[PDB]
């Protein structure tokens, strides 16, 4: 499945309540309506939007709303980041307000989906079309999927597209071909796990809609609209599944039917990760199984942790290739330097020096045995992402002690 998933909450202002003379209900089917044509304005990014939440605060704000847009989406940033990511589980949340703010019409930080306070945007219901604030919702969620304003030759047809630098007055819903390269290749460099996961029927506060492409409660498949529904086991009229079908999706769905009991599902990562098989009674697979952490693998040289067997060697190899393999101890001594790549861990944004006893725990360094090749301390170290390069979690740092935020310590207090 090549789709990504948003799980979006929506906050909704006082002002936006009074302008809607109090009426929740009519704010909530608004609301439902437009999440619903994001989620369209996003199927061209192979991308799917769900609404998780929806808060009103229909009594008092629960941040200060001012007009200074900068001063809103920072502090509702520091709201989801302290409040509601708190106690709802989501990976974007945006402000509808309905004050005038200055200057702009919303705002956004660009390229921060997932982050616990720069996954955000504000947006003014600048207007009653639909579409209008819709657009607007979708172009703030794009600079947070890394994407920029359109410019130069960046088209989606005669059509004015999502992240032009003003909205406008006959809006699409089509992005740019510029949006959608700029887009995923946010997603391939940094990563955006959060949007990964598929979100679940009941995890979707919005009445379920057929055709929206999201299979949700009470539907028993969805592929979109008639003209759009590549499912042959589904009828997309009617979310129904086509008469003789046992399933319409899932790991575990081959051709209409489950899945022959016994034939993998999820992959094994290494000896630490058993893989899952289908049951052969349902188009579901099970649970990610990880075997404990601290036992060891690869042949008594790691210890177990979250599925993986990280050990110096391979991580070498992930580095430079073949033929390369763990440097000297007295390499690992650059770590108590503190400098910009000889560290053990970061505060708050400062590097800490790694203490004599956790040296193979900070930067990785590794031995070139080529011709003539004479660095013994080969690294990588690059500021566009300092942890690379770094020794991952979990490493065997020596007999019987593992990695743990940049401290050799015991395996058996590790976990
Ligand atoms: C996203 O997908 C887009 C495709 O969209 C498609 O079309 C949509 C409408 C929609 O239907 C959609 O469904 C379709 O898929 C891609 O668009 C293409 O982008 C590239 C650039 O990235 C475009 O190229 C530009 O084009 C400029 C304009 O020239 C065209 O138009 C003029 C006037 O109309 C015409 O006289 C030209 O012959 C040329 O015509 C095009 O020719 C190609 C040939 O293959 C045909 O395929 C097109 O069908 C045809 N289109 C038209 C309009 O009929 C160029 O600028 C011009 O350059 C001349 C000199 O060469 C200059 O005298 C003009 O003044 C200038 N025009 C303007 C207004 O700027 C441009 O070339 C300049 O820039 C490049 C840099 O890329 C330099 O290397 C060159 O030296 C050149 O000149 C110099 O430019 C710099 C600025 O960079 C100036 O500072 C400097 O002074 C100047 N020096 C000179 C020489 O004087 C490129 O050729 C291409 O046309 C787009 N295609 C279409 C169909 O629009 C996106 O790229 C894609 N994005 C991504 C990355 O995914
Ligand atoms: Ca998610
Ligand atoms: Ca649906
Ligand atoms: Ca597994
Ligand atoms: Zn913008």
């Amino acid at each position: 499945n090549p789709f990504r998933f948003v799980e979006l909450v929506l906050v909704v202002d006082k002002a936006m309540v009074t302008k809607n003379n109090g009426d929740l209900d009519k704010i909530k089917t608004r609301m439902y309506e437009i999440v619903n044509t994001v989620n369209e304005i996003y199927r061209y990014m192979y991308i799917h939007v769900a609404l998780v939440g929806l808060e009103i605060w229909s009594n008092e704000d629960k941040i200060t709303v001012k007009p200074e847009a900068g001063y809103t989406l920072n502090a509702f940033g520091e709201w989801r980041k302290t409040d509601l990511l708190t106690r709802k589980k989501h990976d974007n949340a945006q402000l509808l307000t309905a004050i005038d703010l200055d200057r702009v019409i919303g705002l956004a930080y660009v390229g921060s989906m997932c982050h616990p306070k720069r996954s955000t945007g504000i947006i003014q219901d600048y207007s009653e079309i639909n579409l209008v604030v819709a657009v607007i919702m979708a172009h703030e969620m794009g600079h947070n999927l890394g994407i920029n304003h359109d410019s130069g030759y960046c088209s989606c047809g005669d059509y004015a597209c999502i992240m032009r630098p003003e909205i406008s007055p006959e809006p699409s819903t089509f992005f740019s071909n510029c949006s959608y390269f700029e887009c995923w290749d946010f997603i391939m460099n940094h990563n955006p796990e959060c949007i990964l996961n598929e979100p679940l029927g009941t995890d979707i506060i919005s009445p379920p809609v057929c055709g929206n492409e999201l299979l949700e409660v009470g539907e028993e498949c969805d592929c979109g609209t008639p003209e759009n529904c590549q499912n042959e086991c589904c009828d997309a009229a009617t979310c129904k599944l086509k008469s003789g079908s046992q399933c319409g999706h899932g790991d575990c769905c081959e051709q209409c039917k489950f899945s022959k009991s016994g034939t993998e599902c999820r992959a094994s990562m290494s000896e630490c990760d058993p893989a899952e098989h289908c049951t052969g009674q349902s188009s579901e697979c099970p649970a990610d199984v990880f075997h404990k952490n601290g036992q060891p693998c690869l042949d008594n040289y790691g210890y177990c942790y979250n599925g993986n067997c990280p050990i110096m060697y391979h991580q070498c190899y992930d580095l430079f290739g073949a033929d390369v393999y763990e440097a000297e101890d007295s390499c690992f001594e650059r770590n108590q330097k503190g400098n910009y790549y000889g560290y053990c861990r970061k505060e708050n944004g400062n590097k800490i020096p790694c203490a004599p006893e956790d040296v193979k725990c900070g930067r990785l360094y590794c031995k070139d045995n080529s011709p003539g090749q004479n660095n013994p301390c080969k690294m990588f170290y690059s500021n566009e992402d300092e942890h690379k390069g770094m020794v991952l979690p979990g490493t065997k740092c020596a007999d019987g002690k593992v990695c743990s935020n940049g401290h050799c310590v015991d395996v058996a207090t590790a976990y």
